[PDB]
């Protein structure tokens, strides 16, 4: 089972880190430059990640950076955490401005398929998928350190626009 | 058992893609301000891994930052990939200078231990240490990437300096 431990060190190495300061980072971009205070992370559960996510959607549009977050991580002094705003136009409107990202470690389990030494198969993929979704909102729901500062966007293939729009208008 | 996943991860998320321009990122730094061209990856099987080198061993000591590596990454634009190069004292005198740097996975599986849903238990942390060594091991072996861009270093308590020196000697 490798979608656990996926599940897991994207929480204690990335969630468990920014999140606490999220909020105060968006803050001070607003200041200087209306993003909704909350990180939205995109989770396909086909585990299609591009990098780019103007590429994946027309309508998402990268609007630009957050201020970096640096700290001493495992000997890397002022490592740079580099989150990215985006805005979402449908019909040739905007709708929403986010803190939009893939989840990175689907991206790793899409690329570990290929791999003869890797444990699961690549027919395994969809059920991975499913099972880092399930074990990430099992971490979030006992982590204290989400304090609805973020939420999990997980979908099946479209319109990945107006999927982020939903949770967002709902904001 | 979880340190397969996450050698899989370390390598695929992390190493495959810095190790190719590490060399042209030591050459840089090297011509434009004597570092080493392998990135030296520390593997204490304890996993008591420190956030800060300096205060894990005083003679190790932090000089400057390496050349930025930026990419698109999982929608991230541009995701900034930091490394770190410290100088290695060896009786108040400089031996070496590379790039040097904890393997955060084992960070990792250190804190999951305390928590429940976490499969492994305390007890059960110094195997998967071993486990994430061997594992990364063989990924290496294999891995074109690989061109002995990077030296694992793994020790078990003590002079951390010593042990990096060893093989930054050879
Ligand atoms: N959007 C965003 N997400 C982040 C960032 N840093 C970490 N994450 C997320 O958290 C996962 C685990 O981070 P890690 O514990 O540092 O574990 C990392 C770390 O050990 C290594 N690594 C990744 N980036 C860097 C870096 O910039 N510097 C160093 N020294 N190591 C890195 O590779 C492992 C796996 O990397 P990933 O596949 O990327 O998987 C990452 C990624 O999904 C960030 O700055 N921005």
């Amino acid at each position: 089972n490798v979608a656990h431990g996926l599940a897991w060190s994207y929480y204690i190495g990335y969630l468990r880190l920014i999140l606490p300061e999220l909020q105060a980072r968006i803050r001070t971009y607003n200041q200087h430059y209306a993003v909704s205070q909350r990180l939205y992370i995109l989770l396909p559960l086909d585990c299609g990640v591009p990098d780019n996510l103007s590429m994946a959607d027309p309508n998402i549009r990268f609007l630009d950076k957050l201020p970096q977050q640096t700290g001493d991580r495992a000997g890397i002094k002022d490592r740079v955490y580099s989150n990215s705003i985006y805005e979402l136009l449908e019909n040739g409107q905007r709708a929403g401005t986010c803190v939009l990202e893939y989840a990175t470690p689907l991206q790793t389990l899409f690329a570990m398929s290929q791999y003869s030494q890797a444990g699961f198969s690549r027919e395994d993929r969809l059920e991975q998928a499913k099972l880092f979704c399930r074990t990430l909102e099992d971490i979030l729901a006992d982590a204290p350190e989400s304090q609805n500062n973020c939420r999990l966007i997980a979908y099946q293939e479209f319109s990945l626009s107006q999927e982020v729009l939903r949770h967002l208008r709902q904001e």
